[PDB]
């Protein structure tokens, strides 16, 4: 097919050719899709890493904390995309917290305007960023954020476990909003996968004991995993979400789906 | 091109023009899989039913109550697709429980034997058809059974419920066991198709009450649902099971996929 | 004699006669718990509401917003209940969301400063209270906050479901700080209650059609309960946080217990 | 108070003093409450165990695969406890698969009549349980069985989990008939406890690997479980389920509680 056929996606996120949302565009792009990019901080510096890539896009400026970018996305996508022409999907491929919210710093220990912070970015922004964009958004069509599963309380994910449950909360919203367009909205549980924030994360070897809480994460969810998980390689996480902005999936909105090797189903 | 392009797929459960079996046979063959077929003891009725599909398949008897067929299933399988030629994709679409089970019938009154044959049927043979169907399976292949969100109490499934919980249990498992071979085990929780048992149940064959009951619950998915759910129509549904049966989710499995318009996500 | 004999717990939240808090003070005391109380800026408000309670306790001012009570409150709780005596017990009952998060008001138009409050004071300050209360607290002792079932959307809650996810979020990890002190953190997931301000919703000060969405919400708890559900009643949910207090369950911690007559757990 | 004061409860599942439904008998004495026992297979050799017990209780003999011992429960119960008088309580402390279901046995190998075997015991009865002596059993009182969370699959518990998996789904179709006698139905999902249906279990030493799956558990969940968990001492897990018998948690039902530590709630 090329199943992104002819779909005009846009996708955020992407700081690195590490980044999963790098991958998703990646993929996206193998896969027949017009896309349209999200950046933050400097432009410049990411134009060169989104380049790398097969195929080329209209790279837009966007930091979510922005009420100004926010009015104008959807601009500025119409701009780049053309008129008379809306998008079919999205990708919220964005987080962020201080470091006082994550890793051995204590979790009392974080003040709330660092945390406030982190949900803004890593939680309100999929909301945001749906205010924005289902304007601009044709029938049948998808938006999909990326999750780390947080059921369960663990160390390190620390506050950002907070966002990412606030992350699934919102979504079931944002699905309802959505809906009144003929637009699913769902995240990807993704299994761990190797990205500068992640040795930013535990990070930065704050730790030497942080060789470890990496390899014993690597080895851990490949145990659970009854078909392995390898950290190394964001191509599955990638698949996972083209499938949600496929049509092949176009009965599931409101929910969460586990790309994590199915680890989170096992005990051990 | 699309979805399964080159691939071989068991595929059990037809028993009529609206099973949701045979909705998942043509919609794989119109994605370019080639099929075995299994079905059950009203045997060349399935074969005018599944003469209506795409392509032509063939066709094996197989009652997951007897182990003849289980064990010998394999050899047959292997047979009608050719030797040292092995499956992709396999769709356990089976489920049963005496009416006894079920409906107004009082939740106490099953007898312990009407139970354990519905769970049997509806839970055991998803395992026990893994076991046979594993041995002619190939890596990167997916089997995808059918369920129905049993994690609540509601009125008339009774007994259903509680083999469904079994089976998302046993699908952890087999899973766990179909790793071994790089396959993929996995559910799809559907929401309410108006099957031909089903549209007996709301014209009244249980009751004028006890179908009222059934259509208060069952009307109640649409008003749930994000992005509503119509029950006349399985296209979604089938869609979904092949999203699993391809490549495109492999890094999921032991796990559960919500079909169902997005219902089970929201309250009201 | 039964269930709380000897043991001093601070209890937050009181408001009104009406409020959680004050039920859960009320039944404490009847069941020999000596008390300190906190409240917020209505502070002689409260001493007139406290006043009906069986014993006289201390009152104490404690906005959650503010560090020199947060810093403060150790100290005045010490000074209330004698040196070198510490507290088995502590109860958040808080929670707040502007108007924008709630209701009618659309879901995308909520400021992030108004949701980062309403975070700030029904999430985050579970944590900044178990900060300052666990050096002052004693082991098998216990710490317990209100919830409501936030997973899985609906109507009206809307923000509040999203700081109530992050709530459930924190507590995992409250408890996870709590167990260095041999001190249990759980919420007890309510059904609705009547209070002074759903009075008034049910009553129509959101519109005339504001209150019917909320009440055909509100009203399937009941029908939805296996025991049925009365919301002018607030004493089985009063009962249930006493349980936690209590000894009974010493080996639950992390959870969530869900008094709500048990509708969370079935469908129709 | 003696929490349990006056009531009258019966406490199946004793067969030896390590036996959990033995400790839930003990605390539930020290506390208040005539009871009445049930035992398998030679009582003879239990009453002998029964005795080791404060107080002293009829002890009925009842195999729960008896359809004739059920038809009877009622009938006898009331000889024992006088008549114009109903039980306040019970507790599902039973369980049973076959060595086939169970340890290193392949998942695949077990033939059905042993699950069946498994689920009927483990399962099902919750539900005759129900059926037999709700007719006798007043309003505002209670059922409890023993859970062991299955969600998740894991090794060794193989088809146990798959039985625990419906035992949940049962006890709130059960809370549903129970309520319409103001019943509440519930499980303790508890942490692994030292009793000779363990060193049956993977076991008996089938291993010498098996002082390790055993070990490893009880290392595994007292890491896990913020306020740390003993598996030589069932007492938590007793005090717990006469909590549920008590009033104190009079608005739960259809439900689980865990009394495992928090180490559910964990990740690590
Ligand atoms: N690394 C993992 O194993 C992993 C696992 C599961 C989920 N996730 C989640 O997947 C998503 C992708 O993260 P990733 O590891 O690819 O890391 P990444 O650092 O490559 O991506 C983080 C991105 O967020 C962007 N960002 C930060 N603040 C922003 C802002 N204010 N406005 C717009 N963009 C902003 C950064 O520029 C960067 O592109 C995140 O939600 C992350 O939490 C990551
Ligand atoms: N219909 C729905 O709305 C719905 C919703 C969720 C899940 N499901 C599930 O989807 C599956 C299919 O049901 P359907 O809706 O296609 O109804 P159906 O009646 O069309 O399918 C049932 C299948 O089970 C077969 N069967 C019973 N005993 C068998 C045996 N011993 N061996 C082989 N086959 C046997 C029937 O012959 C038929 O082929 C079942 O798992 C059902 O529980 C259905
Ligand atoms: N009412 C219900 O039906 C219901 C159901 C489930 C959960 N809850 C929860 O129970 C808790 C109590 O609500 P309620 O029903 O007792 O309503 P309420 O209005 O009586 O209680 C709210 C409390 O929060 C306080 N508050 C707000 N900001 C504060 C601050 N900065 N510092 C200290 N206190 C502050 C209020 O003053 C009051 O004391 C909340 O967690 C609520 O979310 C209520
Ligand atoms: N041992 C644990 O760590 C643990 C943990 C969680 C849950 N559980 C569950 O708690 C419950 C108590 O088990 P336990 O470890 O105290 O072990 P146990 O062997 O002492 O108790 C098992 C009981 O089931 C009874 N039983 C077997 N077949 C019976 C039948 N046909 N009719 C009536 N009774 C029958 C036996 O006589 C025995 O009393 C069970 O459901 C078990 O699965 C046990
Ligand atoms: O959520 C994540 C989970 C994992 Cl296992 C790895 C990386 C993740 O993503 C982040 C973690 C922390 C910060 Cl500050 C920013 C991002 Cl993107
Ligand atoms: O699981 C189901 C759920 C729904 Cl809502 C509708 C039909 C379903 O499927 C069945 C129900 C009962 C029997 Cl006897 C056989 C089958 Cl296939
Ligand atoms: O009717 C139902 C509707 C829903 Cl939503 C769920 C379960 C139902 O019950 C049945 C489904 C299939 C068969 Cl054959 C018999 C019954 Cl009673
Ligand atoms: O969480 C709640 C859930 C319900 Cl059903 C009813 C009341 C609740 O509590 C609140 C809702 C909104 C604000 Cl502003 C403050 C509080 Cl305390
Ligand atoms: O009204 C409600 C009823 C339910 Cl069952 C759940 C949430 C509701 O919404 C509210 C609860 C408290 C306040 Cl102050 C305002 C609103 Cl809108
Ligand atoms: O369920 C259990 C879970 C754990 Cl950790 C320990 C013991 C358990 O209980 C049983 C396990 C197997 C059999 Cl054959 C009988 C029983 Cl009572």
């Amino acid at each position: 097919t090329g199943l992104l056929d002819g779909k005009r996606i846009l996708v955020s996120g992407i700081i690195t050719d590490s980044s999963i949302a790098f991958h998703i565009a990646r993929v996206a792009q193998e896969q027949g899709a017009q896309l349209v990019l999200t950046g933050f901080d400097r432009l410049r510096l990411i134009q060169r890493i989104t380049d790398r890539l097969p195929a080329k896009a209209p790279l837009l400026e966007l930091d979510v904390q922005n009420e100004e970018h926010l009015a104008s996305l959807a601009g500025r996508v119409t701009e780049a995309i053309g008129a008379g022409n809306k998008l079919d999907g999205v990708v919220h491929s964005i987080g962020f917290m201080p470091q006082t919210g994550m890793g051995i710093n204590p979790f009392f220990d974080a003040p709330y305007a660092d945390v406030s912070k982190g949900i803004h970015i890593s939680a309100y922004s999929y909301a945001s960023m749906a205010k924005a964009l289902l304007p601009i958004m044709n029938p049948g069509g998808s938006i999909v954020g990326m999750d780390f599963d947080p059921s369960r309380a663990m160390p390190a994910y620390n506050w950002m476990t907070v966002a990412k449950s606030a992350l699934e909360s919102v979504n079931r919203f944002v699905a309802r909003e959505a809906g009144k367009y003929g637009v699913r909205s769902n995240l990807v549980a993704a299994g761990p996968i190797r990205t500068l924030a992640m040795s930013a994360i535990v990070g930065g070897a704050l730790g030497e004991e942080a060789g470890a809480q990496i390899q014993l994460l690597e080895e851990g969810w490949d145990q659970r995993a009854p078909i392995g998980w390898n950290m190394k390689d964001a191509t599955p996480v990638a698949k996972t979400v083209c499938a949600l902005l496929s049509d092949w999936l176009p009965a599931t909105t409101g929910d969460i789906i586990y790309a994590d090797g199915g680890a989170h189903t096992q005990l051990l």
